[PDB]
């Protein structure tokens, strides 16, 4: 009878822009070893980020010593909560302006993030803020990693369905600036070069299935998951005493090589459609390797899936948020003379587990 | 069109018993005071506990020591993986067993819990030892404290209505045990001596409205929710370098006296009926004043709720677990000659929240 679809859409991000020339300069001059400050430096260079957005800035002294300082994890918590309201307040706003709802019609509210852990967290506070009815439904999302947003859109696309009258609102924010440290081993400074802050925003709606859409809209065609065998250590997700840090296995590259083609195969199968049928490519932007490797395991050009390296560019991982970031540069750029332009995102997630969605945009 | 149905149900815990009289006297120990001894003894006996499951030993002096330690949080993370995943599967199995449907209808797990953080977590695991299929949608809910459960049913009352022919899977599991310090102050020594371990599973199915469902059925009629003004200090959950607490306000009693009554009022006007309609109260066990204060704003004895004091005197509060161990008796006892014993669950969560449910136990 039915099926889901984004009405609107937002994103936004800490002010504080970090050159990455900076940050790696910052973090070389620590080390001071000639095999390890070059190291370093290599290491930044191949991450073909230019810019991250940070909440907290690697600037100052003042943030540096708090940083050193062990047993820090609970503030850390708190500097998430004071950084993320007014931003995920702003976004989620931005993302509802501009729609002709009444708050009465937005019942639920999944929120989304891995990089802070407080209650009463965010989410009421968007509530509050957006004077949202105080009878809507939540669901808080955590350590659901990089693919979350998939998560959050599915379960979201339940509820609608479920209560066509009835609107979803999905937000995400990451401020890995926040859990930010010193590097105790070399995984630590690998991390530290990839990841930054920033939070996106979706409404969710039903509609009748042949129903003539909106232009802009994206209609949720189906989604997908993958929990992977042999693969548990490839993301790895932890509360340490100094914040929460994210570890990767080496071969991750691999793991993804040898997982995305039959599992999005599959998924074009279960649909009736090939990889000539997808217009977009929506890989999310966790660092060169993750593009690099998805793209090879697909049949794909590695520089095809633009939005991804333009995200990972101007932001760096944002986690959860970046495909939201993708999925919007793509409605901002209509590039093709089609009605529907069609396409697919996934990300990883600890598992490992691969997490997606096919979708069209609506021209 | 359709409406959610529980199909099966189970509860579990850790197999060591501790004796409140025990803990109380392990606990009085520690203070040497005439007033601090004194007022020990005191909080232990107004608990109405007699017992709680506890899968760390309050009894190991090598585990003494370790609790004494600053910065051992990501330890005890891995230590609530180390105990809950065999508890969980078993407990997810359970609910399953005796149950005619494939894997292949087990589509969605939600997972829950507010007492351990880390990925990949136990959902992985149950998925992987249960054999479940790999394309199952999970989702993890985190720090939705003791009403968690309230917020997992509606997801799945969400899945399984928005794809008919799958079933949903929910789990929820606490280990407070995995948190237990020294206390550095007096709500430190309170929630000690409350919280509890254990876990609860779910299996939801939909139904078309007006068939002859089987026996023990209980019936999701309506789940409701109500975010509270003046009482973001009613039930504060974070994260400390040496474990997760729950902090809850001295007015946390009055925030629930003032709030429980229009706010379950409100869902039977809305459902249209009234308490007297009510057969059955699951109030959540978090504590002799949750219960009775929870009571007192409603128009009921004190007493009437006896799963709920029944639930805490064995098991003290085991946060989300709790009201599933509570459903689980009620459908133990039948209680009445009429074909459908009717009740309403709710329990509180940060913010202040109010979150419930209203069901039919089909008898
Ligand atoms: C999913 C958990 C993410 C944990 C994030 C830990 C790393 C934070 C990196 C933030 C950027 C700091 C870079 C710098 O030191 O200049
Ligand atoms: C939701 C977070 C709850 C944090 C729970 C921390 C304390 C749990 C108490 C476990 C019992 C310890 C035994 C005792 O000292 O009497």
């Amino acid at each position: 009878t039915t099926v889901a679809v984004i009405e609107g859409m937002a994103t936004g991000a800490p002010q504080r822009v970090v050159a990455q020339a900076d940050a790696a300069a910052r973090v070389s001059e620590l080390f001071v070893d000639p095999q390890q400050r070059e190291r370093i430096s290599r290491i930044y260079d191949k991450t073909r980020i230019d810019t991250r957005r940070m909440a907290v800035d690697p600037l100052d002294d003042e943030f540096d010593e708090f940083r050193r300082e062990p047993a820090t994890i609970r503030d850390r918590m708190n500097l998430f909560y004071q950084h993320a309201v007014p931003l995920a307040v702003d976004v989620a706003a931005r993302a509802l302006d501009g729609l002709p709802y009444a708050p009465d019609e937005i019942g639920q509210l999944v929120f989304v993030t891995s990089t802070g852990f407080i209650a009463p967290g965010v989410d009421v506070e968007i509530v509050k803020q957006l004077g949202l009815p105080r009878s809507i439904s939540r669901v808080v999302v955590n350590f659901m990693g990089c693919a979350a947003a998939m998560n959050a859109i599915r379960t979201a696309t339940n509820y609608v369905r479920a209560h066509p009258s009835m609107k979803a609102l999905v937000v995400c924010i990451e401020l890995s600036s926040v859990n930010a440290v010193f590097a105790d081993d070399i995984n630590d400074v690998v991390i530290h070069s990839l990841f930054g802050d920033g939070c996106g925003a979706l409404v969710i709606g039903a509609s009748q299935v042949q129903q003539p859409l909106p232009a802009g809209n994206v209609v949720i065609r189906s989604s997908f998951s993958q929990l992977l065998d042999d693969s548990e250590d490839g993301i790895v997700l932890g509360v340490n005493h100094d914040g929460i840090t994210c570890e990767l296995s080496e071969n991750l590259p691999s793991y993804i090589y040898r997982s995305v083609d039959p599992v999005v195969a599959e998924m074009l199968r279960d649909n009736g459609l090939s990889k000539a049928d997808i217009d977009l490519w929506a890989i999310h932007p966790g660092g060169p390797k993750i593009i690099e490797q998805s793209a090879r395991s697909l049949g794909i050009p590695v520089g095809r899936a633009v939005q991804s390296w333009d995200v990972l560019a101007q932001f760096g991982n944002m986690l959860s948020v970046s495909l939201i970031f993708v999925l919007e540069m793509m409605v901002a750029q209509a590039e093709s003379d089609k009605p529907i332009s069609t396409g697919v995102a996934f990300a990883f997630a600890p598992g490992v587990t691969v997490e997606g969605m096919l979708f069209d945009i609506i021209r």
